[PDB]
C-alpha cells in the first residue's frame, strides 16, 4: 500500500529494439520522463514520432493498472466476462472482496479504434499479478468461443513491457494510428502507469508476501477421474482389472496396473499381455501404452 | 506464405513463457540465433522445470519446427505450420 | 492382361550418375541383374558395395509397388513415434484409396485393406535421425499413376501436422527413380546404412519393382487416358 507517493512521471521509449547499451544510461535520443502538459506539445512540435511507455524502476516500482489488447453487446459481455474471470482470482488467495472488485471494473472503461486496448481507470494492482495470470487468461480464450475473446494476447504480458501511446505511429513509414474513442479527451485516460486514490477504487495483489513463488506443486489436474476418465480406461477393456479397487491422481501414472483376461485382448488379438500395461499423461492427454516390448502391443488415447 | 509477425505471433504463443531476446530477432536472421526464454513456469513442451539451454528454430516444408540444443530426448519437438 | 507376366529379375545400378551411353548397351561395370538368392549372396560377399534399385524398360513393363520415403532431422522417443507411425498409415491410406476411387476407378474398401494388410519399414544407424522407406506388398499399380499421385501426396503432406507426414519426398515419383538397397552403403566412406525389421527378413520384401500378385493383392491404374 504505497497510497502517498503519487505517480505521475510518464516513462516514454523513442525506439523499438533499442540498445541496451544506451537505455540504462538515459540517452535523450532513447528515453525520456514527461508530465501530462508536455506531451500533447511535444506531439505538435515532432509531427512524426514513435513513443512507448514502461516503468522507471520494476524492482522499486510496479504498481499500474490491468489493461488488454485485442487483435456494443459483445463488448458489454466481455467487460462482464472478464470481470467475473480476474474477481475469481481476487476472491481465491488475493484476500480482496467481490464487490470492491466488480464495482471499481463496472463501466470505468476506455476504448481505442486503430485491435482495441481497453484500460481500467479505477483498478490498480502490481505487475507480477499480471504475470502470473496470462496462462488463466490463455485457459479462457481457448475454453470460450466468444466474439472478441478469441483474440485475447497474452504476449503484452512482461517485464520491461511496451504499451503504444495513442496518436504516435509504430513507424513513420506506416499509416496507422489509434483513434481516440468518446468520451475521454485527456491523455491522463490511457496511461496505464498512471496511478491515483478517489476513494471508490481498489487496490490487490498477492498480498502473501511471495517473490513469485506461488506454483508449488501441479499435479496434472484431471482429477475428474473420480469416474469419468477411469471408467472410459476400464471400458476400452472389456475383461475385468482388479488393481481398480483404490486409484487416486497421486500414483495415477506411477502404479503398474495389471489385469486378468478371459477374453482374447481388446486393442490387439494376442493372448494375456504377460508384461503389465502402463498410463502416462500428456498436454491433457491420456495414453496408454504396454511396458517391456511396446510393438507387441497398440498405443491408445483418450481425451 | 504469411507475415513474419504473424509467425512470430504463433511461435510466442506456443510458448508460454516471454523470450527475453524478442528485439534481436529479424526477417533474415531468425534460424540462427538461439532464443532464451524466461523461466519461471514450466515450459508447454515438456514440464521439467526450467531448462539449462536455448532453442533454435529451423523452416522446413513451410512450417517452423522448433527444437532444443543439447539432448534431444529433453524437449519434445513442435511445428508451427 | 499381364496374367502370367511377374517379374522376377532384379535390375541394379552399381554407381550414381551412371553415364547416359553406358546404360543402352549394359556396360557390366555400372549395370547388373539378378534374382533375390543372388542379389543376397553379392551384398553378402561384399559389405562395401553400393547399389540402387531401378527399372530397365519403362514402355514394356511398368507395374510397381507403392512405395514412400520419409526422412526427418530430429530423434523421437519410442511410444511417440509408434503414434506417429499409425497416425501417418491411417492417413496415407485414406488419400491414397480416395485418389484410386476418383481417378482410377478402383474399390475404396480393397484398395484401404490391402495397404493396411501388409507393410515394410526400414531403420538407419544415425542417432540423431528418423529416416525409413516404406513399401506397400499388397498394392499394385502403375509408375505414371504415382506420377499423378504426386500432386495429392505433396498436398496431403503441406496439409498435415504429424512430423512424420511432413517428411515425405515426393521427388522420388519421377521418370528412371532409383532407390537404396536395404542394408548397403550409399557413399564410398560412409557407415550410414539401412536395417530391416523383425516381422520381414527376406530382402524380396524390400523390393518395389518385385511383383508377385497372391488371392490377397489389389491392382490399379490411371483411367483418364
Ligand atoms: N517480448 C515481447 N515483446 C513484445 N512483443 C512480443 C514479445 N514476445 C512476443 N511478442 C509478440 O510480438 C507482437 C509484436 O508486437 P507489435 O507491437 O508489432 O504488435 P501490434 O499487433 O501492432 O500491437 P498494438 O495493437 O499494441 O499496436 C506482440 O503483439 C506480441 O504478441
Ligand atoms: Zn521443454
Amino acid at each position: 500500500d504505497a497510497a502517498i507517493r503519487g505517480n505521475d512521471v510518464i516513462f516514454v521509449l523513442k525506439t523499438i529494439g533499442v540498445p541496451s547499451a544506451c537505455r540504462q544510461n538515459e540517452d535523450p535520443r532513447f528515453v525520456e520522463a514527461f508530465k501530462c502538459d508536455e506531451l500533447e506539445r511535444y506531439i505538435d512540435n515532432n509531427p512524426e514520432c514513435t513513443l512507448f511507455e514502461s516503468l522507471r524502476d520494476e524492482e522499486a516500482y510496479s504498481i499500474v493498472r490491468i489493461f488488454m489488447d485485442v487483435d456494443l453487446t459483445a463488448i458489454q459481455d466481455f467487460i462482464i466476462e472478464v470481470s467475473n474471470c480476474v474477481a475469481r482470482f481476487a476472491f481465491t488467495e488475493c484476500g480482496a472482496i467481490h464487490e470492491n472488485v466488480i464495482k471499481s471494473m463496472r463501466s470505468n472503461f476506455s476504448l481505442t479504434k486503430s485491435s482495441f486496448h481497453i484500460i481500467f481507470l479505477d483498478t490498480y494492482t502490481t505487475m507480477d499479478t499480471l504475470i502470473a495470470m496470462k496462462r488463466t487468461l490463455l485457459e479462457l480464450s481457448r475454453s470460450s468461443e466468444n466474439p472478441l475473446t478469441r483474440s485475447i494476447d497474452t504476449a503484452v504480458y512482461r517485464r520491461k513491457t511496451t504499451l503504444r501511446v495513442v496518436g504516435t505511429r509504430k513507424n513513420p513509414n506506416c499509416d496507422t494510428i489509434h483513434v481516440m474513442q468518446p468520451p475521454h479527451d485527456n491523455i491522463e485516460d490511457y496511461l496505464f502507469t498512471y496511478v491515483d486514490m478517489n476513494n471508490n477504487s481498489y487496490y490487490f495483489s498477492l498480498q502473501r508476501r511471495l517473490e513469485d513463488l506461488v506454483p508449488d506443486k501441479l499435479w496434472e489436474p484431471g482429477f475428474i477421474s473420480f469416474e469419468d476418465a477411469i471408467k472410459r480406461v476400464s471400458k476400452i477393456f472389456i475383461n475385468s482389472i482388479i488393481n481398480f479397487n483404490d486409484l487416486d491422481e497421486n500414483n495415477f501414472t506411477t502404479v503398474p496396473l495389471v489385469i486378468d483376461y478371459v477374453t482374447p485382448c481388446a486393442l490387439c488379438k494376442k493372448r494375456s499381455h504377460k508384461h503389465p500395461h502402463q498410463l502416462s499423461l500428456e498436454n491433457g492427454a491420456i495414453r496408454i501404452y504396454k511396458t517391456g516390448n511396446p510393438h507387441s502391443c497398440k498405443v491408445k488415447i483418450v481425451p
